[PDB]
């Protein structure tokens, strides 16, 4: 698939706290939810362009994938 409606990719919210990153996904794409799980959280396999799955790396940072799937 290509880029769905709404922000298709974020800048660099990594290290900005899952909170700030989440606010960006909402203010960047009101049609996508901002999720925040630790890199490894057993979640579903299919990704939705309406859900920016942000994750946090044990390194103590927020790895927010600046690209929706």
């Amino acid at each position: 698939g290509s880029s769905c409606p709404g922000k298709s990719s974020w800048p660099h919210l990594v290290g900005v706290g899952g909170s700030v990153a989440k606010a960006i996904i909402e203010r960047q794409n009101p049609n996508v939810k901002a999720v925040i799980l630790e890199e490894g959280t057993p979640v579903t396999k299919d990704f939705r362009c309406n859900r920016v799955r942000i994750w946090v790396n044990k390194r103590g940072l927020v790895v927010s994938p600046p690209r929706i799937g």
